[PDB]
């Protein structure tokens, strides 16, 4: 029997919502792994779930921050080093695209929406992780979760493939620039799970079901499996893996047809 | 001998500023096999220059336009509506980003020089592509230029390689959306070259050097190999070839160590 | 006007044995361009086939050669040396997978059956790259097929995707290896022709492509206007393989 | 305070000649985690080395078969079967060029030495699939070792690259046909380790890596037991890389 024993980190996970939010997945494996977890949430209306979201953890520090601030977070990660000293791990998971630029079609989209899009899911990777810099140990480690339709057409899914592609890009400089500290950055791209985010996108009911029909196994991953590889990548099992993107999707996207 | 006789066919091509760009040596090309082009400018302090390089092509239109605004845009496109009655070809060669963005390392880069780098680098190609639209006619098409720093990691590449890679996802979802008009659009990958643009990207040089040591023709490609990829794509030649991004390097990007 | 001038060059197409080979379309544009083309054939019971294959080109020499047989390749291209003097284009069009082998799943390929496949569809460019080397002049090139099933699981292709794969990664290291005399190596990834109403449905121009389409793609890349193109692999399909999903 | 445990769970692991080597480093992570191991050998006169590798290991089964030889696999299988009644995991780490093919170029490749290299290096993955399916319980899965040179070019690595293309091909069309049985099919790309097997490419890779160091073998072993594991159940036809994130690079520093 092996065990994961992180007894003595540090964590901090942005971007939860409910309990169905991919970021609450990997914080509850994190917790459960012996990590201290603190959270972050975008604005006060989200409070009152966040509150329940660190109940059922058993106990977590939470802060508000809205990531196209940058005085919110300086005063998050201001917040972080007074609260835990330092840094093991780091999770992001946000995204955003205006619900008028996700319906129709990608060259229909309006200039203030594709930068929006770019900033809160693509920018945001960066800002958190040069604020992170002073206080991450050696050994530590940043992750954030993607898509396929980054690198091939999904309709309906529009700026938020091209904000992924960016993402992913980003992962793989910061890999390099980090990486002489000892500190590691990877992505997840997971297939189709039903959360807060996805179900408002337009397509999503007809690629769940499509994956289902299609991947190698005959079904759609669950958001305890995005939790168990985010575990992973962060944990000193995954010590030499750096600038990844790993799939969990059941391996619908190494299917043509 | 198979000839490609392009008379009667109409091109706009947009972010040419010197004659040693890749961008010039297409719409020298274009030039070459009997199309009518018309150039873009930024600004009217640049008309002098602009007229240098349309004089160069042997005659060229000119429109004035800068890509971060709609309305000039709008003001553009009527004006290739009146001038040539429709379109055919569209070149997209506008790159930028700023000096201190690309100054040191990509981890520091601050909010409104990331956005400016996206928004003149791979947004303008969707609001170009929407306003070509309407005017593009059967068997025509689009093509954009990028380069490998977009999959791998080139030093000192920064927000550059991000931007690319963002173009990269927009070239497929335009390519999707347009497919059904008949209209085809695609990317080149480009080794580097000595060109005017390549003075702003502190990464170039020993990537320069590393190529002609290492590459598999063990040597630079030139302006005029690119040129010639350029005229092949948006020609009746490539009419089954769309969305694809197709490199031009004397092989560097095939190579480990 | 553009004009592509081969006049004086010299080619040799591999593995066509009809007129819907995409290798055909290719020996076609060559020769429409100015180039005089020789073509194999696998054995002499197929030299009928051949001689109408040549005589549809508007005239073509002739070799015998099975791909599987070492001395028959080095009769080949002693031939060519005598006919010729010199080579400047090879294009491999060659692709085999037994019956067998195509019937059912991959897990059950037979091992003779799997060994044979990439014995003709991959081994093969190496064994007629080595042997066209001391022939190949500077600007010179070889130029292969292959399908998107290399990158993607397409049931049914079986073994044939993974002698693409092979035949893939062998263009990289051949680049490699002949770059330094001048000579490039690339693939073309065709989708499908008339040799299906589903591609069409997915495609981005909503068609399927033409064998024409193929031939003007290898004709760009063994000439001159593709100067700086090595090691790569190019697809043709009507934008098929960036689709993400069917329509 | 998670926990990996493989207590009950039958694996096969084919292709080890030495301690110091990958495939041995996910062995040892599977006994770790309480998995029962059965280690193939390939001819008789190595029973000896067999046997001190199964001492290493603090025990396992010990099977004779030539992987080019099927009913030499019929037989390995009918004794996996007897000996554990099924399976779990089968750990491919099996790679083999002669000599003579990895002197000089690849281009001067021998018909017969190329088609060795990719009977032993690639089928061999067909060969022992078709014979586990059977035995593989729900939950089970197969991992393979790769390595970069099948994207991209490294010399004197020759055909061995064009082996891990086609290897690395066939886990993906794999992982589609066993997928309904709940069978999961992944590779391992490790990058270099002072490795028997491996016989300034080491000083390069560790100046160029992000993490500015070379792997170690104890690395690639837990990488091996992540995707075996329960804990990777949504992760199948994937080829992870564990090289300290070289191969993310465009170019040597
Ligand atoms: N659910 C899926 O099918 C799926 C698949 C692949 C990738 N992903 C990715 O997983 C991540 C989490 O998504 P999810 O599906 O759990 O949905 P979710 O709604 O639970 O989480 C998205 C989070 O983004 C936050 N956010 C949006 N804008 C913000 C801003 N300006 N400042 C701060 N926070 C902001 C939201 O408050 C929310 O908590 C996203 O990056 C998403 O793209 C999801
Ligand atoms: N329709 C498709 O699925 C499609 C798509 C993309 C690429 N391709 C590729 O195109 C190439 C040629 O196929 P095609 O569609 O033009 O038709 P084709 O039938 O002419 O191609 C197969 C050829 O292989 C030759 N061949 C087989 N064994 C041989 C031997 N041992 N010695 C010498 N020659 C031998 C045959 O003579 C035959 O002409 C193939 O490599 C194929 O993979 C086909
Ligand atoms: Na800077
Ligand atoms: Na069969
Ligand atoms: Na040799």
């Amino acid at each position: 029997m092996l065990t994961v024993d992180l007894s003595g980190k540090k964590a901090l996970v942005m971007g939860v919502t409910n309990q169905r939010s991919l970021g609450f997945a990997i914080a509850a494996k994190l917790k459960e792994a012996g990590a201290e977890v603190a959270l972050s949430y975008q604005a006060e209306r989200l409070r009152p779930e966040a509150e329940k979201l660190a109940e059922a953890l058993g106990g977590a520090l939470l802060f508000r921050a809205d990531v196209t601030q940058d005085e919110e977070l300086d005063a998050l990660f201001a917040g972080v080093k007074e609260a835990f000293g330092g840094l093991d791990y780091l999770v992001h998971a946000i995204a955003f695209a205006p619900r008028e630029a996700m319906e129709g079609r990608y060259i229909d989209t309006r200039r203030q929406d594709w930068l929006l899009a770019l900033e809160v899911s693509a920018y945001s990777l960066v800002a958190v992780a040069r604020r992170a810099e002073p206080l991450l140990r050696e050994g530590g480690g940043i992750v954030t979760l993607t898509y396929y339709a980054s690198e091939k057409v999904v309709p309906k899914y529009n700026v938020m493939a091209i904000a992924k592609a960016a993402l992913e890009a980003s992962v793989r400089y910061l890999a390099y620039e980090l990486g002489p500290k000892g500190v590691r950055v990877n992505a997840i791209s997971a297939g189709p799970v039903r959360t807060v985010a996805a179900r408002s996108i337009p397509g999503f009911t007809k690629m769940y079901d499509r994956v289902a029909q299609t991947a190698p196994l005959r079904r759609n991953i669950t958001q305890e499996e995005v939790g168990n590889l985010g575990l992973f990548l962060l944990s000193p099992l995954a010590s030499g893996i750096t600038g990844e993107v790993v799939y969990v999707d059941a391996g619908y996207h190494i299917m043509g047809m």
